[PDB]
C-alpha cells in the first residue's frame, strides 16, 4: 500500500488556444501555484523535498527542466531541486504517482507534484540537417500530434491521430454517436452545476494577464473552455472529424493552457504541525495497449490500482476518467460494466468542458477528486487517463477525515 | 532503506558530436538496449513493469515520451508502458532512482531504467507568433544551452553558462589551473587503463550505423570522445575558454550521442529464476544550490545519500562523480575532505575522456559502479551528478 | 533621349505593417492594378510586351518572379512575359526605367511597369546546414534590414542600419533635428491638404479586404500611414532612434504594403488609337556613392538626368525626392542648392506620411510626378530615390499636353 | 536593331548540389567574375555604368540585390551601382539583354551584365503568422519548386512541376524516349570533345574553395556535373521520373552553383582604347506560353528575334537552347522545322551537361555563344531560354 497524504492543492483556470492564458509562459503559470502552496499551506518551505511537474512538450518555455525553472521563478528557495515527467496524458498524475512512491519510500516527507502545459506557447521545432546543405526539412507544431515519426513504430503500429484512435475504440467496443453526445452534453451540464454550486472556489488560483492597451492587467478567474450551449441538439448537428467517424469537435476534448499542482507528505508531519490532509494514496497501476486503442487503457489499469488498493469498484464513490474523446469515456465504462450515465464518473463536469492543457490535467483530476471525495458517503475515489501511444494510468485514493 | 537490485545493463558507446552515431535516432539507441536486455536477462518480458528513460531534450525524435516510442520501435510488447524524465544532467540517475521506488513500494517487480541523449540530432525550436504578422522570431540550438530563459530567472539568478560555473566553483572553492589539468590528464589515462584491460568489454552493446556507401555499413565498438594523448603538458598549453577562467575544451566534458539502460527488480524475482544481483540500491539524495555554483552539488547530495545509506564515506570503495567540468569535481572531493588524487574517484575514466550524452550519463555512473563494484574489496558505491540551475543528485550501492 | 510615354497607371493605397493590407498577397496587390489598366487603358491587351515589377524581398508570395505571377493571378494573358527588378528601394522607379529603354529601343511598343512589396507578408528565412548536424543557425526576418551579411563587404563598408545612415547624413552635412521636424510636419500637412482637394481620386485603386468575421469584406480606399496630428509640437518631443542621432519614428517613412503601376508605350500606338500620354520620359541616371552616406544618393543622380535630358533645375516644376529619413531629404536638398522647402519638393506628401513599401514607392514616385505636372505652368519633373547599400536613381518626365 | 557590344566574359566552373562551389557565396562567386572582368578587360573601371545580374532567389546571401552586395565584397568601387533581374530561367539572358537596351540608348558605354545562383545554399523560408499563436507554419526550400503557390494561379494553369512540362510537350509536339536520351548523349559526347579541344580554357574563370583541413584550399577548374559514361545505352536503362513520362534524371538538367559575367559597352568605347568585340548583340524577343507548356517558350522567342534582327534560321551557325529537359530542346527543333541532331545546337554541351544554376545559365549561354562564333562561318548565333510558368527568351548576336 502507498502511504502518501495530499495535504492541499491548487490549479489555474484552464483556457482556450490563443486564449486567457496564451501571454502566460508555463513555467510562470506552475511558478504561480508553486508559490501560493508555499505561502498558504502550513508547512515549512524547508521540509519540502522536491517538486515533480508534468509536461508533455519541454521544447519551449518549458524547456530545461520546467519544474526547477518555474519553482526559481517562483522565488521558492535555490535548496530545492525539481524534475519534469512525460508519459503525454498522464503526465500529471504520473508526477503525483513518483512523489507518492518517494514518500512511501521514506525519501522526503513532503513533494509538490502536478503538471503544466502552455499548448498555445508550444514553439515549432526543425530537424538539424543530416547532410550539408541538406535540403530535407522536417518541420513540427509542438502544439499537439505526432512530431518525427520513427518509420519502425509506424510500420508496426500504423499512424492514427488521437480523434482516429476515439473512432478505432467506437468501433472496437460499439459505441453510438448518440450515447457519445449525450455523454458530451452531461460533461457541460455537470460543470455548468458544479460552477453555481460554488464547487470550484477553493479549486482554482485566479491569474493576472496583460489586458493589451499598455499597463492594463485583467483577472483570469473561470474556466474558458466551457460551452453550456452544447446541448444534445447542437452536438448531434456537428460533422464527424473524419468520414463513418463518430468524434467530433464537440464530443472530443481541446487544445488549452493550464497548471495543477498537490502537496502532498507522510502522515507524520502533519501529526507533528497539526494539519489534517484531505486524502490518502493507496496505489497505483500503469499499463501499455495497442496505440490505435490507447482510450481503453484507463480500464486495465483501474482494475490493477483497485486490486492493489485492495478494494472493489462498488465501494468507489468518485471516478474521474479523463474525457479525451466521449467515445473511449464510454468504451472504458462498458468494459468496466458501468452504465454511461453512472453519476460517480467526472460528477463536476471533465475535459470536454474544462478542456485537456495534456501535462496539467492528471493533476486536476488528482485534486478535484480529492476535493470531491469530501461531499460523498463513500471514502475510495479512482483517478485514470488514456495515454498517446497505448497507455493507461489511474490512482486509488482514501478520504482521511 | 530502498529495497531493488541491479541485475543487468548495456550502454552504447559513447559518440562525439556529428560523430560515429550521428546517424542513429536517441529512440532506436535507447531501443536497442531495451531489446538486448529483454533478449539476454534471463526474466520474462512479460514481468516488466514499465521503462523510466532520462532525456534532457525531448524536443526531437526524443519528443513525445521516448521512453514508450524506444520500446514500441525495438519491438518490446505493446502492453509494457513506460515514462521520460528530466532532471538535466541526473536524468539517467533520476530514472534509476524513480525505477527503484517504484520497486521498494511494491509497485511492479521489474524495470528498465536508464537514459538516452542524440546532442547530434537535437533540433532547432522557433517561438509561435504572440501578433499577426509578428517581426519577433525566438530560434535556439536544443542540442544545449539557456533556450526561451525567464526574464524573473536571470534577473534573481543571472545568465551563467555551465563552463562560467565551473571557474565560478573554481574561484569560490579555489580550485588551480594546474589541479583541473592533472585531474584531466588522470581522466583520460585511467579511461585507456581500463580499456586495455577489458573492463568495458561486456558494459558497451555496439552499434552497426550507415557509412554512407549505398548499403556500407560500420560497427562502432568504442567511445569515440577519449583523447589518449591529452598529458599534463598539452592541457596547460590550451586557452581558457573565458578571461581569469580555469575551464578549457581539455578539462571540461564534450557535447555527445549514447544511452545506458539498467535492469532493476525486487529480491524475489531473482531468487524465483536463479539469477543474482551486481548490486542493491540503498539510497539516492536529490539537493538544490544556487545556480551560480550548480558544480558542487553532489557534495550535500552524496552526504544525505551516505546518511539514508548509514555508511561512512570510509566504507564507500568507488565515487562517480560526473567530470562535467575538472574543477566541480576536485571541489566536490575538497568539500568532502578527499584528496584530488583519491584513486576510488572515476577510476575507469570519467566524462572528461568519455564524454556527456546528458540523459545518458547518470544511467552511465550506474552501470559502470555496479560493474566497478564486483572488482573491488570495499562493497559500497556513490554514484552523483550536479545539475544545470543548481542541483546535486546521489545514490548508494551495495555489492550483492 | 529616352522616347517613352506614361499613358495611365494606378496604385493601391499604402497600408501600415499589419495593417490594411495585411491579409493581401503582394502578387495579388499587383495583379489588381495589373488587371484594371488592361481593362480600362483602351489599348488593346496583345499589344502588351512584357510586365516589369520591383520587389527588394522575392523570398515569400513575392518569390519566382513576382511580375509573371501577379499578371497569371490577375488574368491577363499566358501570351504576356514578366520581369521582377530589384534595386532596392528605387526597384519601381528602375523597372519604369527598364520598360522606358525597351520602348526606347524599339523592342515593344506598351509595358507595364511598376513595383509591389509587402513588408508585413515578408517571410523568416534561414541558412542552409555548412556540416551536417551543424549548430548555427542564422535566421532573419526578411521585412527590412541586414541579413546574411558578406564579412568581406561589411569590414570595408560597416554595418550602419538605414536609419543610422540619416544620422550620418545629418552629421555630414549638417541638418539639424528641428529642420528634419519641420520637414516632417510639412510632409504630413501636404499629404492632408493635397487628399482634402481630391488629389490621389484617379491616383487610387481601392481595395477590397478580408474584414474578419466570416464572409465581410471592407474597402481600403484610403493611405494608411499619415499622421495629421504629427505636427512640429508632436516631433519636437519624440526620442532618436539612436544616442546623439536625429532620425525619429517621426521623421522617418515606416514599414508598409502597396502596389504601383503605370502603363509606358512609343508615341506612335497612342497616336493610332487616339489616346493622348500624360507625360515622355526624357531620361534616368543611376549612381553608386558610400554605403554609410546612401542617402545623398539622389544629388548626384538628379544632376546628371538633368544633363542627359538637357534641362536645368530651375526648368523643373516638380521634384519627388523619397523621404527615406528628413534628414537625407533636406542633405540632397541643401547640396542641390534648394530651400529646404522648396514648393516643388513632394508637393502632395511623401514617404513620411505615405509610407516606403520599398518596392513600390518609385513607381509611385513616377505615377504621382507624371499627374502634378498637369496641374503647373513648368513642364518637367524629376523623380529619385535614395538606395540601401549607397545608390541613386532619377528620372527627368516631360508633361504632354 | 540594339547597338551594344560583347568585348569579354568569364564565368565559373559549375557545380554540383552540395558539391565543388557549395562552400562559396553566390555574391562572391558573381565577385570573382565582376573583379577579374574589371582588371583584365582593358577597359577603365571608372567607364563602367551598372552591373545588371540575373538570380531566381534573392532569399538568401543572394538577397538585398546581389549585384551591388558581389560588386562591393569583390572591392569594385562604391560609385558603380547595380541592379539584379530575376525571369527565373532566362535571368542571366534578361540581364545582358537590359545591359544592351541601356547601351543603346545611349545610357551608359559600359555595362557588366550576367547572372549567378548558389542552388546549394539557397535558404529555407518560412510564412509570418497571420493570427497571434497560429499553428499554419508554411516551410519551404527555396532551392528549386513552387514556394508559397497563388490559389488562383494553381486553380487556372495547373501545378505541373517543371518535369511533369518535359513530359506535357513530349506528349503534346510526340517527342520518342529514344530521341530525348540521344540528345542527351550528344550533350555529354559534345561537352567531352569540347573539353579535350581546350574549348572551356579562356571561358572559365578557376575558383580556389576551403577543402576543410585547417588552412587546405583547392582549385576547382572544371564543370563538376559532366558524366562522360552516360551513353545512349545507360540513359535508355533509367526510369521516367512519372509514369507515362519521358523524363528521367539523365535527359534533365540538374541543380547547381555557378556564375557567368560579360562586359557589354558601345562601339566607341573599344575604338577608343583599341580593343575589338567579340560580337554585336542585334536583338532580343521575350514571349509567354502556356506554363504547362513552358518548354517550348524558345520557338516563338527564336522567331521574334530573327525577325526583328532581319535574318533567317539559315544564316545562323550556332543555336544555344538551354537543355532542361532533352524533350522541351528536340519539340522546339521540331517547331523550326530543324533535325534532332542540327550540329549548329548545343555544339559544344548543354545544360544535361554543364548543369543549371538558374541564374547563370543564360549568362554562360551568352559567352559561349560569342566564343563558339569566333571558331565558324556563318557569322550569327541565337541564345534562347525556357522560363518556369511559361516565358521563352532569346538573343540573336553577329560576330564583329
Amino acid at each position: 500500500m502507498l502511504d502518501a497524504y495530499i495535504y492541499a492543492g491548487l490549479r489555474t483556470p484552464f483556457g482556450r488556444h490563443a486564449g486567457a492564458l496564451s501571454t502566460v509562459r508555463p513555467d510562470d503559470l506552475a511558478g504561480l501555484l508553486l508559490a501560493r502552496l508555499a505561502e498558504t499551506s502550513g508547512f515549512a518551505v524547508d521540509d519540502l523535498e522536491d517538486v515533480i511537474l508534468g509536461c508533455t512538450n519541454q521544447a519551449g518555455e518549458d524547456s530545461r527542466n520546467l519544474a526547477r525553472n518555474a519553482l526559481l521563478a517562483a522565488g521558492l528557495p535555490a535548496r530545492l531541486p525539481g524534475q519534469t515527467v512525460n508519459r503525454l496524458c498522464a503526465s500529471g498524475l504520473s508526477a503525483v504517482i513518483d512523489a507518492a512512491r518517494a514518500i512511501s519510500c521514506g525519501e522526503g516527507r513532503l513533494y509538490l507534484a502536478g503538471g503544466a502545459e502552455s499548448m498555445s506557447r508550444a514553439p515549432f521545432v526543425m530537424g538539424k540537417a543530416e547532410s550539408a546543405f541538406s535540403r530535407t526539412l522536417e518541420v513540427f507544431d509542438s502544439t499537439i500530434g505526432a512530431r518525427f515519426a520513427n518509420p519502425r513504430l509506424v510500420e508496426r503500429y500504423g499512424n492514427d491521430s488521437m480523434p482516429e484512435t476515439g473512432d478505432n475504440v467506437a468501433r472496437a467496443f460499439g459505441i453510438a454517436r448518440e450515447d457519445a453526445d449525450r455523454f458530451a452534453a452531461s460533461s457541460q451540464a455537470r460543470y455548468q452545476a458544479a460552477l453555481e454550486e460554488g464547487f470550484f472556489l477553493g479549486e482554482i488560483l485566479p491569474v493576472e494577464v496583460r489586458a493589451g492597451r499598455k499597463g492594463e492587467t485583467r483577472l483570469v478567474e473561470r474556466d474558458e473552455h466551457p460551452r453550456p450551449q452544447a446541448d444534445l441538439a447542437a452536438l448531434a448537428r456537428l460533422p464527424a472529424l473524419f468520414a463513418g467517424g463518430v468524434v467530433t469537435a464537440g464530443n472530443a476534448s481541446g487544445i488549452n493552457d493550464g497548471a495543477a499542482v498537490v502537496l502532498l507528505g507522510d502522515r507524520a508531519i502533519g501529526e507533528r504541525e497539526g494539519i489534517r490532509p484531505l486524502a490518502r494514496i493507496l496505489a497505483s497501476a500503469s499499463v501499455g495497449v495497442e496505440p490505435r486503442l490507447m482510450g481503453i487503457g484507463p480500464q486495465q489499469a483501474i482494475l490493477r490500482a483497485l486490486q492493489r488498493a485492495g478494494i472493489d469498484l462498488d465501494e468507489v464513490g468518485l471516478i474521474e476518467i479523463n474525457e479525451a474523446f466521449a467515445p473511449q469515456v464510454l468504451a472504458c465504462l462498458k468494459l468496466l460494466g458501468l452504465d454511461y450515465e453512472d453519476p460517480r464518473v467526472n460528477p463536476h463536469g471533465g475535459a470536454i468542458a474544462l478542456g485537456h492543457p495534456l501535462g496539467a490535467s492528471g493533476a486536476r483530476l488528482v485534486l478535484t477528486a480529492a476535493r470531491g471525495l469530501q461531499r460523498i458517503e463513500r471514502r475510495y475515489a479512482v483517478v485514470s487517463l488514456c495515454v498517446g501511444l497505448g497507455q493507461g494510468v489511474a490512482m486509488v485514493i482514501e478520504r482521511c477525515r
